[PDB]
């Protein structure tokens, strides 16, 4: 069969990413903005950072806060839940690429990066942000996540420049997020080096320290019984995070550079990253239209 | 190699489903409970009891029909959790279809959850259909071996029966219990619908035993407004979530038990359908003890 490329550009919000991989035989599936706005709610994105906005101003309570929190996610990941899920029989095992998949952002930027940064700002429970852990669905051969590198203040100046409708300058949120990425690229590493979190949990109390990985974050209080043990439905949920993460194909882009530049390393990345085959022969025109479908209809 | 026997005993609250499963168990098989304890502590505080408060609140008009959504969803979540990890782990064990060396007596599929509740909730007002599209999406792959016993009962003696099996935090509602009655029923057809070879995009355009109308599947709860653009059509976003609610469905196996019957003779009716189930191989010979222990520590754990 014919050989697919899927690329997912993924990273915190303002750093650049929209930008240059529109300036990038190669479909491009945008974010969903339609689907937030309109088709799944109104505004969606209005909604997280004005919720937020509430709790930081103590108008409404931490739980609240994670209720409204929570049900956004939901919306949040749709599109890409389901993207995923029928593009998921059509990949096959590992292998010029027939058809290159610019994806802007993975699910799990849904269901596991974007709910730990609101949990990280207490607004979202961690019990919550496990729930979503445990729905990621296997990751498909040749996944391949970029994950953006940029100075902060040069990430403020760009936040600033381009946000989307409802969004709010949020420096404590970049700050959550940048953090929460920086982990997660960390704990790939991780899990890549052999590491195991059951082995290395204690320390909490060649590769990262467990303290430096997405692990950190589930020594939360709310997670352990009154022993300091964390309960087995969440040990599982990590063994879920753990299965998910360490197949994945990270690739860093350097964004503290022009358009030009970022897509031309963009482009550069492209030549280690790993492509499979699909499933029929017909799979290439069939998600070539899904791609080019989702884009017409849930990109504004 | 080691066969198992995965065996999801799912339907309206309310007909003594738990109790049976259990009976059926007091005779290589082990059990998996509902996760009582995470509802009303672990993942978050009384959910049951924020459920039935909440429906009755906005059936008060004392909130609004986004709060509850909100609220909903967000109990649903919680819910599901314990039984999405559960089939996440397992999952990799589960292999080939093929008397079993293990049988594991699943209270509930991780579909209750991510689709009957929701859809139920939905058709009560609390809830939103993009919302169940959200949670079908989640819903994952379909094991090899889903074999699910929905449970019959006509419904004076349901009403009878749950006006009895009330949940800390329960309240009586009928009216949910017709809709998670309708919503089962659906989800039979459905799945008979699928394996007839129905397909709902061919029958869309009209919204045991011979293939169902569409309009008396699970489709038919998603022919909203608020799912179809200007020209008519189901949006595509969501016409790709209904793939997958057929995809997921489609390779389950469905039996049916009657629940209007004494304790000990659902446990045998059961134990009956038992005998044409699929079982499946397991991936390591050493899955067995482990997905032992992970039931047993489900059940130890979550239990109550
Ligand atoms: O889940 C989310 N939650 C969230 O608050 N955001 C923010 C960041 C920015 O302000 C705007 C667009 O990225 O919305 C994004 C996401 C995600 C978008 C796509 C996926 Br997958 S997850
Ligand atoms: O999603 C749900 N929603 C819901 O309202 N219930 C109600 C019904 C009854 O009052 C009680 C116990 O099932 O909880 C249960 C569930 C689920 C339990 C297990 C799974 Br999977 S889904």
């Amino acid at each position: 069969m014919p050989t697919l490329l899927r690329v997912y550009i993924d990273g915190p919000h303002g750093m650049g990413k929209t930008t240059t991989t529109q300036l990038l035989d190669i479909v491009y599936v945008p974010e969903p903005m339609t689907y937030w706005r309109v088709l799944g709610a109104s505004e969606t994105i209005a909604n997280i950072y004005t919720t937020q906005h509430r709790l930081d101003q103590g108008e409404i309570s931490a739980g609240d806060a994670a209720v409204v929190m929570t049900s956004a996610q939901i919306t949040m990941g749709m599109p890409y839940a389901v993207t995923d899920a029928v593009l998921a029989p059509h990949i096959g095992g590992e292998a010029p690429p027939a058809l290159t998949l610019i994806f802007d952002r993975h699910p799990i930027a849904a269901l596991l990066c974007y709910p730990a940064a609101r949990y990280l700002m207490g607004s979202m429970t961690p019990q919550a942000v496990l729930a979503f852990v445990a729905l990621i669905p296997p990751t498909l051969p040749g996944t391949n996540i970029v994950l953006g590198a940029l100075p902060e203040d040069r990430h403020i100046d760009r936040l600033a420049k381009r946000q989307r409708p409802g969004e709010r300058l949020d420096l404590a949120m970049l700050a959550a997020i940048r953090r929460v990425y920086g982990l997660l690229a960390n704990t790939v590493r991780y899990l890549q080096c052999g590491g195991s979190w059951r082995e290395d949990w204690g320390q909490l109390s060649p590769r990262p320290h467990i303290g430096d990985t997405l692990f950190t974050l589930f020594r939360a209080p709310e997670l352990l019984a009154p022993n300091g043990d964390l309960y087995n439905v969440f040990a599982w949920a990590l063994d879920v995070l753990a299965k998910r993460l360490r197949s994945m194909h990270v690739f860093i882009l350097d964004y503290d550079q022009s358009p030009a530049g970022c897509r031309d390393a963009l482009l550069q990345l492209t030549s280690g990253m790993v492509q499979t085959h699909v499933t029929t022969p017909g799979s290439i025109p069939t998600i070539c239209d899904l791609a080019r479908t989702f884009a017409r209809e849930m990109g504004e």
